[PDB]
DNA sequence: CATCTG
DNA sequence: CAGATG
């Protein structure tokens, strides 16, 4: 947690590195199980020889630590924090839309910056276009008491839409947090269920309402069951006028919602510890149930879900306010 | 994983 | 349809 820190760090950067500018997807790979293992790893690594005594842990990486533990530096994390293709691919890569791949491709056209992007916005495609349009915006964390104000928004408005309708805003602003990177809202409705041959219209409406209001300003992508999109609060009485926010919508059967509820709530680690407890419970559970664990190995079959008390009181624990599902 | 692009 | 992005 600290004491193989550096190291720890360094095979991330590399790892990383692999992955984006290279398209090295094995060695990528491979300096991630390493990190990790180092990471577990109860003492201070002395030498690349002690290490290379992990698992995960060849000849090569052991040679990078040693060269690490021997000199604050490596050479090839220094020659890569240089070179400016490396760092253009980085950078581009921040674009909504615009992933590693593409990245690539840009720079090797010479594209290499914001100016270079405007420039060329022909070259880019709606999502990637909406994304360079509001790159400031877009990495401004989102504050809570604004937060609140998007989800009185929305929660009036899909209740006008249908009284049936059942919005929930997860995330960490769902577990207290002071601020937030985007909004995203769980959806469901009670004619929609795992059976229930669809019904597309459930979430075209709301998506539907909340431009009609002015709400959501751009559409990422539209699915019939997922939105991705670009919401705003009014400005007020003009002079502050609010950044540009990602949002995404998503229905859920109604016979699911809980547990995906649950789920998108987190923490990843609050997640685990309960998966882990209701697997000693005689359960499991994953995004959309939580199923009864036979003894042959495994088996399934879905137990009933009304509230996120349910799964809580299955796998027999303590109902935890969402504010203290942090660890 | 669901949506887009081409 | 593969392949890319979130
Ligand atoms: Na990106
Ligand atoms: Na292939």
């Amino acid at each position: 947690e600290t004491l193989n820190g550096g190291i720890t760090d360094m095979l991330t950067e590399l790892a990383n590195f692999e992955k984006n500018v290279s398209q090295a997807i094995h060695k990528y790979n491979a300096y991630r199980k390493a990190a990790s293992v180092i990471a577990k790893y109860p003492h201070k690594i002395k030498s690349g020889a002690e290490a290379k005594k992990l698992p995960g842990v060849g000849t090569k990486i052991a040679e990078k630590i040693d060269e690490f533990l021997a000199t604050g530096k490596l050479r090839k994390l220094e020659k890569i924090r240089q070179d400016d293709t490396s760092s253009s691919i980085n950078f581009l890569t921040r674009v909504s839309g615009i992933g590693p791949s593409a990245a690539r491709k840009f720079v090797d056209e010479g594209i290499k910056t914001l100016e270079d992007l405007r420039k060329n916005e022909d070259k880019l495609n709606h999502h990637q276009r909406i994304g360079l349009k509001y790159f400031g915006d877009f990495e401004k964390r989102i504050p809570r008491e604004e937060m609140l104000q998007m989800q009185d928004i929305v929660l009036n408005e899909v209740k006008k839409v249908d009284s049936e309708y059942i919005a929930t805003v997860c995330g960490s602003f769902r577990r207290g947090a002071e601020s937030s990177g985007d909004m995203d809202v769980l959806l469901t409705h009670p004619s929609f269920t795992s059976e229930s041959t669809k019904q597309p219209k459930l979430l075209h409406q709301v998506v539907e309402q909340l431009q009609k209001v002015h709400f959501i300003t751009d559409t990422l992508s539209k699915g019939e069951t997922k939105f991705m999109g670009v919401c705003q609060l009014p400005s007020k009485n003009d002079e502050k006028e609010y950044p540009h926010r990602r949002i995404d919508i998503r229905l859920i059967p109604k016979d699911q919602y809980y547990c995906g509820v649950l789920y998108f709530t987190g923490s990843d680690i609050f997640n685990k510890n309960m998966r882990a407890h209701a697997l000693e419970k005689g359960f499991t559970i994953n995004e959309y149930t939580i199923r009864p664990l036979g003894v042959t190995g495994v088996a399934g079959e879905p137990l009933p879900v009304d509230s996120e008390k349910d799964i809580f009181d299955y796998i027999q624990w303590k109902y935890r306010e969402p504010k203290d599902r942090s660890e």
